[PDB]
């Protein structure tokens, strides 16, 4: 075996992503399975920071385009074979909700929309993903006629954070009162408090993973918790705009 | 049912925090650093999310300043029963660096200032660290007669990042170029890049916590790093204030 193929699980996924090499990932992922108490970990963890690698050499020109194409293609072949391992966590249940998800207009990035669907929905809620580069106007035609009790926006190119502050706006125009999702790597909380959520009365959230987004989902959807979480939320980001000299 | 006694250690960790209890501390933390692979891990992990916790419940006025204060007292006893089990961890062989640390003017947190300080030193590192409270010219005064090869300001309350602004200018007037390091619990990246950087020529580095500190600490200090690192840090920076609306 090549020396790569002897150091840690978790040093040996990294590789492969950046690599881009197919050929041992399945192995290499179920071995990292059965060292994390949950699957999303490993997607969180050494899976994510390959990515990051990927991204920075590709940012400091070390790494070309049709190499984080098959960096891409590794990353989605782990997440697939964990993917089972996540919906057979998922006893009974029905529904605690639904969501509308789709990364906005421009952006083609959906590994990550992805994830957090994945997530949601061994959690029992609905996921209508409405894929890659969706219109405002049919994120909101499909919230309407599907009745979602949230929207999830995904993004991951600077433009799209426009997007983002343009389907807050046009949300309120048709006077939507569900809570608004923000996320996708580029996305800041900072950004979110300063940018986005001004443009709408409901409630917008800026999650950090999808992990995380459970715990709002079940906040956002509770009704103890929903008015305290949303407060102590909007006066968080109130304070954020504060300090970057409002 | 019974007494908090009982829970998982990193559950009973929490508890102790915000309770202030000093009674279980060190045995629980000892429980908590046989089971982490590194006892950093114990620190940013249990004893970080109790912390949190604490900062929140005095947000929202359910806790009080006596009470966190003897928050900290017990937080900061855990960490010291940890500090030996760091140092007998890595003593490599000789200086890296040096690095002179302090907690920005008219703030006093300082329970990361230390946790930085005392990773960085035992990955071979000579940290003099001025303590909290200290001028920008007292900072500067120690970068030059000490020689530091960097300087890192804590700071944890919303004045301190004016102060810190402050001292990229200062550092400016007296034209240095040595890499400059945020953090604190306060300390944003989006702050950092918005309106800390753009006034000082030399790198200003966010980092988001001590263990992640050591790997900037490298490439800012490595020959063949160096360089590139900085450059991928400035454009980082550099969309960030385009996302931002600059
Ligand atoms: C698991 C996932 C890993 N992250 C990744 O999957 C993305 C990795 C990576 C290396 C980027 C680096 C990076 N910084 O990550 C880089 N790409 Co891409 C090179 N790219 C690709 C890949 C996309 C394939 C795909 N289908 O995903 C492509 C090769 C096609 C690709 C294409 C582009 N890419 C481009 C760019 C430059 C970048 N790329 C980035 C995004 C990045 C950041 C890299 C960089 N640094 O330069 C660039 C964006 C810079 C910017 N600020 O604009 C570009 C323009 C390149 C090109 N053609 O020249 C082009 C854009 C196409 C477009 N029209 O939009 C990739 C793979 C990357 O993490 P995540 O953060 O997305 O999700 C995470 C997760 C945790 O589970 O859930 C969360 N979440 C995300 N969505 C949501 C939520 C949470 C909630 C609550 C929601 C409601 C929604 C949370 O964000
Ligand atoms: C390990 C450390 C844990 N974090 C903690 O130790 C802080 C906990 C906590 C609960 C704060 C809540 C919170 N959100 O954390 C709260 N404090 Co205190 C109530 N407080 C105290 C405690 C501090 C004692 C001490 N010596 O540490 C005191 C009771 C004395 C205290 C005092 C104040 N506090 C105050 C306030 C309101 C707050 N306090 C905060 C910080 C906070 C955030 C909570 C809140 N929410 O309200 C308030 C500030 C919000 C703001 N935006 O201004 C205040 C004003 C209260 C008062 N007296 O009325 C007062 C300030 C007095 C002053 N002159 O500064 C505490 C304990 C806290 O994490 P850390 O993030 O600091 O370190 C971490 C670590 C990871 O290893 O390394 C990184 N790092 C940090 N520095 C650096 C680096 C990395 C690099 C690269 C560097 C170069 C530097 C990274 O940040």
């Amino acid at each position: 075996q090549a020396e790569w193929r002897s150091w840690e699980v978790n040093k040996r996924l990294e590789y492969s992503l950046v690599k881009g090499i197919t050929e041992f990932i399945e192995q290499d992922t179920e071995e990292a399975r059965q060292q994390a108490t949950r699957p999303i970990e490993v997607i969180e963890g050494p899976l994510m920071d390959g990515m990051n690698v990927v991204g920075d050499l590709f940012g400091e020109g070390k790494m070309f385009l049709p190499q984080v194409v098959k960096s891409a293609r590794v990353m989605k072949q782990a997440v697939a074979y964990l993917e089972p391992f996540i919906e057979a966590s998922k006893e009974q249940g029905k529904t605690n909700g639904k969501m509308v998800i789709a990364t906005v207009k421009g952006d083609v990035h959906d590994i990550g929309k992805n994830i957090v669907g994945v997530v949601l929905q061994c959690n029992n809620y609905e996921i209508v993903d409405l894929g890659v580069m969706v219109p405002a106007e049919k994120i909101l035609r499909t919230a309407k006629e599907v009745n979602a009790d949230l929207i999830g926006l995904s993004g991951l190119i600077t433009p799209s954070l426009d997007e983002m502050v343009n389907v807050a706006k046009e949300m309120e125009r048709q006077g939507f009162t569900i809570p608004l999702l923000i996320g996708g790597a580029t996305t800041s909380k900072a950004h979110t408090a300063v940018k986005i959520e001004q443009n709408y009365s409901g409630p917008t959230v800026y999650v950090q993973n999808a992990s995380r987004t459970v715990g709002v989902v079940a906040a956002l959807l509770s009704d103890t918790q929903r008015d305290d979480f949303v407060a102590r939320t909007r006066k968080e980001y109130e304070t954020v705009r504060i300090q970057h000299g409002r």
